This record gives C-alpha cells, structure tokens and sequence, in this order.
C-alpha cells in the first residue's frame, strides 16, 4: 500500500513509459512506484502487481490499448554505401545481420502479403536491442529494430530503412490492472488522461 | 573465424563495454559474438562461457577498469532543496534506487560506512530508467560515474556528498584454462 508496483516490457520501457512515468512522480511526489522491465509478461500473475504494461493482448483484466509499434530493418548510411543492399528479404542470407530478443526470428511481411522468416545467425546477438542498435549504428550490419527506438535516428539520417516494403506485423501496447486504492487509481487515470 | 559467447554486466554493458566490442567485430568480420547481459555473474557456470565481464573478483582474471557509484542529482532538484551536508540527511530527502544498488552501502574517505535502506520515490530493476528520472530532478540517486561521464562534464547531473560514495570496485574479464577467435579477442581487450 505505501508503493505501486508496476511492470513494463523491457526494450521500450525508457521511450514510450519513463516520459509518462517522469510525469507522474512530478505530479504526485507523495507517491512511490517499483517498476520492473520485464522481457515477458506471459507467464506473470496479474494478482501481484497494480498496473501491467504489455505488449500485445494477454484473461479478466482491464485492457486498454495506449500505443503500437512497428518494427522495421535498418542500418547506417556507412554500410548502406560500402555493400549492395538487399531487394528482396531473402537476400539478408547475404549479409551482416545484428539481432536482439525478442527478435532473434525475424518475421517479415511485404505489402502484398508475402511473409519471410530469417532465422539466420546473427554476426552480434545480444539479449538486448539498444547494444544491437550500437552496433548497427558503427556500420555492423542490419537490424530489426521497433521503431520507437530509432526515431530520432531514422529523421537525423544516421539510421536508414531499407528494404521498405518489408517490416514485422505491428504490436499494440496495453495497460492493464485488476476496491481498487486510491494511488493507483490516480495513477490509472493520469495515463489515460495523458 | 567462429562463435564467441560472453557475458557482461547489466547496467554498464552499453556505455562501458559496446565500444570496444564494436571495434573487435569490425576488425574480424567473420567472428561473431553472442553476447548476454547478466545481473549476477555470481549465477554463471564458467564452463558456458568463453569470456565472463564482471564486477569485482571471483578463473584467470586480468583487471580492465574501476567503477565506483556516486550520489547525483538535477540542477532543477538541487535548487529546490537544501543539499545533504551529512550522509544521514539522505532521509529527507527523496531517493531513487536502481538494481543493484537498492541498498546504499556508502562510505567517506576515512572508512565510515552509512547505510541508506529507505524505500524510494522511484525503485526500479535498471539503473538506465533511474538516470531518466534523475535527470529529471526527482531525487537524489546513486549511480556509476561511468555510465554518467556525459552528465557530469556540463553539470546536467551534480555530484551531492562529494566526500562520500559507494566502494570502488574493479571490471575484470575472465576465462578458462584455447581457441584462436578467443585469443584473438581477449589480446584485444587487453590492448585497448
């Protein structure tokens, strides 16, 4: 009662929850929160936190769709420039690929329908997508990387998308909980509101 | 040239180890890595691994760095409260806590140690998150200066208590007693 426990999916939580969590806390200084970066909320028990967020729908909680991400393949202009970039998603057998969990199997659909699947090893694998998008920033190889994550790089130019008509199926982000405390319930409507 | 696995420290992988990891893998574009960022390396068996990144000691082990933590704050939360004098004064003010350093173990230049163990404004499994909200003048933090060289050189982040800080501890890399893309990579590190 004296905190609000919270769980937020793992690459994404310092881009699209600490903005709204940050605002939080600045409103309300009289409330403490415990957050943990989960890399699956699949097997978590809604009966030991206040608020789950998630990616993708999950039983008789409170769902609330917040945001969507997209996931797309990247790399650094010096890459682009020093090899031939790949046509067809087929052709990444041919090239450096950088790969992070959860996306260490990339599903790739096309926009006529077609979908691709690279299971290929990846030249840096890491159980974490922000040192992927470091390598892939040094001219490593390509990626798939959410897009929230590279925002900035994709509009800076230091990142490039390629092969364009290719990208995983997009993913929505929900909140969900489940007498409810008074904290959390002002914590629940302030991200409504938000 | 092969697979090489290793094994880094959770919070300091990004800003401490990637750089040097960068430049090994352009150097050898036919070694790959697996790499896997850890919370305990005190959880790992050392037979499923060819290099082990690690804080403090421990089976051949061959220093490359320190680290210490460090009490941080905002400029913004600086000006809008009286800063700490004495270590103790952390008790009035608000903290954010960040695994693993949950619990304050700090100590001065003469050996004191005072223990911080109060609940946090903020309490999270990642110290990255709890940079984002110190920068944003929610409290007082303990940090690794490494992870922070870039807020300190502009004051975006000031160092509270300078006189007091957590126990500096070494960065060590470790492996068994070879491969020739292990050699390789562990002849490197030690040169860079």
């Amino acid at each position: 009662s004296g905190k609000i426990k919270i769980s937020t999916p793992y690459n994404l939580t310092k881009r699209m929850m600490m903005p709204m969590l940050n605002g939080f806390m600045s409103q309300y200084p009289e409330i403490n929160i415990e957050l943990t970066t989960e890399s699956n909320a699949d097997q978590l028990d809604p009966t030991e936190w206040d608020v789950i967020f998630r990616v993708g729908p999950q039983s008789s909680l409170i769902a609330r769709k917040i945001g969507s991400v997209k996931d797309i393949l990247v790399a650094s202009p010096e890459y682009v420039n020093a090899h031939p970039m790949p046509t067809h998603a087929e052709d990444l057998h041919d090239h450096f690929l950088l790969k992070g969990h959860p996306l260490l199997k990339w599903t790739l659909i096309n926009s006529k329908g077609e979908t691709v699947v690279n299971v290929d090893r990846g030249r840096f694998q890491a159980n974490a997508l922000n040192v992927v998008r470091s390598a892939c920033s040094e001219g490593l190889g390509i990626t798939l990387m959410p897009d929230v994550m590279i925002k900035e790089y994709i509009a800076d130019g230091s990142l490039v998308r390629i092969l364009p008509d290719w990208s995983a199926n997009p993913r929505d982000i929900y909140m969900l909980y489940n007498h409810l405390p008074e904290k959390v319930r002002l914590f629940i409507d302030y991200v409504i509101a938000y």
